[PDB]
């Protein structure tokens, strides 16, 4: 029954696409926040398509009033609720279920008072008694941004998706939506595919019950504490960390889920900004944090060194067996050349092992990791070298020179000898230990395999992810030659 | 054949009751509900109720007459004033919605001047014949046939490349993506009643019209599409 579910939302948000190109991000994020019971923004130049998304959502139901209104500098509040006798309602906002409100950054003092008991409560007064409102979607678009030291900010902080709509840019996208035929106020949408009352109602109940993993709440609470540290990071108050909980929940119950996944975190990049110096910050923290700790990316690069780290302790204490041998080519030529270890190691950044250790840049060192596409330029144009240590940091600049029998002798503070080896071309100890790390990454793979196909995640995002998994196993694969 | 006038004078006090019709259920006999072709003179004063019920009458032709909607048969909507609104105010939003912006002048030629100076055809007549005058069945009929109109792909060389001209010049105005869909309407239907069937490269004439916004950026839209069709229209600088 919920492995169904996701296939009736993807054929709603089809119909939903048919009339406006370029435009799936905010088809999509308006239908999810529409069956959850929460808000949208959206922000840009007037005629990127922002009001007519208001009135396209409302035909995906079998109830829904539409109320499209522009609030301007002198506008009232009888104005926009209905005027009093006991105040005349009939199809406005306190029984209407998708509202629309145009330059909501101008209206009147008593317009947004009454707009912030309409969204935690979903009240609103009428004289004596109170009343409820069927408010499903809550959309609001404008142009600029409202100042940093006003009573519009009550109602920004509150809005949870911050849509960043704007023009078309590509070309093949806009030949058929230049001469579209497909008219804005039709019923695209069948009759199969509209949710009754009764299912609205049940939904709204069952997105609460959407266990939380502890391997989700890892993630939460390490975005909140990174952004924290950063000067230039937004601050983000407690009311939206709790806000966003609902949305990522209600995307794993129209995907056929049972849980909160880990791919549902995509969607903050659209609720944590709040200007345009923001909107690059919130998206870059994200890339890394879903490239780096989702599927545990950077969990497996601190496990696997330590398996790497035992590896090639067993390898340097047997490292007298076989050298390392750079060749006096001469004959008709003046300086003799250098160069490294040949198709022995099949990678980019090859490792060397060394028989007495040193203390180089004050601190210990094991095994001297070089770049092969680099080590070759200081070797043939001379200078100084630079390299990393250890297989971490930057590259550093060592004291290497060339001895009088062809060795690698590392040179430190205190002109002492140290000649570089090579690996022996596996124990059985680095094996067994090497087996359970990369049976981890199949794991975290087949996640990954059978909950891309939820709609309301972006495409562009699908191909970081994959570039990033990939990176991995293919380095865990590298100690297994 | 069935046409009506309502010629009104938006004034800085004006009420919604004093246009629509006052209400008893709104008594709309003879206003806008019902009327076809409205004008409406200095629209850039009007109260904040105005401007937002006729919004509501452009994009779906309806109207909020109390409890049930109704259909607005409006089939020209005409608007004229003297100045300019201001740049961060509310009378932008139906601006950026009207497609042609005629800029009318003063005669300047003397020829011309003559027998408009004295004049004696009378103003309040019906000087268009009977034969001349289309049926209502025939409007429901050529609202359909005009978007059937094919689009060429030298047409579509020419409106891409404006587009991207415009953008590249800070002083040149900013055309929402509204303008360039509501703009083929205009020049599909002007090579529909001139005997043909697919867009013509000469209907991009009207578009002087219909992308500038103030007396700054009139001189800048009039020069760039003046450069456009006697250069890359029928192959000029080509
Ligand atoms: N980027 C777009 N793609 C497709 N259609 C668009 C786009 N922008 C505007 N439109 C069309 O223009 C019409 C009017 O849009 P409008 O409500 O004025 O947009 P906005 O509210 O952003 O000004 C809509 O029916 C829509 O189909």
């Amino acid at each position: 029954h919920p492995h169904l579910l996701a296939e009736r939302i993807s054929r709603l948000s089809s119909s939903l696409e048919k009339g406006l190109y370029e435009r799936s991000h905010a088809i999509r994020l308006c239908l999810l926040a529409a069956l959850s019971g929460e808000s949208v923004f959206l922000l840009g130049p007037p005629g990127i398509a922002k009001s007519l998304i208001a009135r396209r959502l409302k035909f995906a139901f079998q109830n829904a009033r539409a109320f499209e209104y522009l609030m301007t500098r002198f506008s009232t509040p009888e104005e926009v609720f209905g005027p009093l006798s006991e105040r005349l309602t009939s199809g406005y906002l306190p029984e209407a279920e998708i509202v629309f409100l145009d330059e909501i950054w101008k209206a009147g003092p008593a317009i947004l008072n009454t707009l912030l008991t309409a969204i935690n409560e979903r009240q609103f007064r009428n004289g004596a008694h109170v009343e409820k409102i069927p408010m499903r979607l809550l959309v609001a678009a404008s142009n600029e941004l409202p100042e940093a030291d006003s009573s519009l900010e009550a109602l920004y902080d509150r809005m949870l998706i911050r849509l960043w709509l704007d023009k078309v840019q590509d070309k093949a996208n806009f030949r058929s939506m230049l001469t579209s035929q497909q008219d804005e106020n039709d019923n695209p949408v069948p009759d199969a595919l509209q949710v009754t009352d009764e299912e609205y109602e049940r939904w709204q109940k069952e997105i609460g019950e959407i266990t939380l993993p502890d391997h989700v709440f890892e993630l939460i609470f390490m975005l909140r504490q990174q952004l924290d540290k950063l000067p230039d990071a937004p601050y983000v108050s407690d009311r939206r960390w709790k806000k966003a909980i609902r949305l990522l929940q209600a995307s794993a119950f129209f995907s056929g889920r049972s849980a909160v996944a880990p791919v549902d975190l995509i969607l903050l990049k659209d609720c944590l900004w709040y200007d345009a110096q923001s909107l690059n910050l919130i998206q870059q923290q994200i890339d890394v944090l879903m490239t780096g700790h989702a599927w545990q990316q950077q969990g497996m690069l601190t496990r696997l060194g330590a398996i790497v780290q035992r590896h090639l302790q067993l390898q340097q204490q047997q490292s007298d067996k076989t050298a390392l041998t750079v060749i006096r080519l001469g004959g008709i030529f003046s300086r003799r050349q250098q160069y490294q270890l040949p198709v022995n190691v099949t990678a980019s950044t090859l490792t060397l092992l060394l028989q007495k250790p040193l203390k180089l840049h004050d601190m210990e060192v094991v095994h001297i990791s070089f770049e092969r596409s680099a080590l070759e330029q200081w070797l043939s144009k001379g200078g100084e070298i630079r390299g990393k240590l250890n297989g971490i940091g930057f590259a550093q600049k060592l004291n290497l020179e060339v001895d009088s029998a062809q060795h690698l002798v590392v040179r430190d503070v205190s002109l002492q000898g140290s000649t570089l080896a090579l690996p022996g071309s596996l124990p059985g100890e680095i094996k067994q230990q090497l087996e359970e790390l990369e049976s981890d990454w199949r794991k975290q793979h087949a996640l990954f395999s059978e909950q891309q196909k939820c709609l309301f995640i972006p495409g562009d995002w699908l191909g970081r992810i994959e570039a990033s998994l990939q990176d991995v196993g293919a380095q865990i694969r590298q100690a297994q030659q």
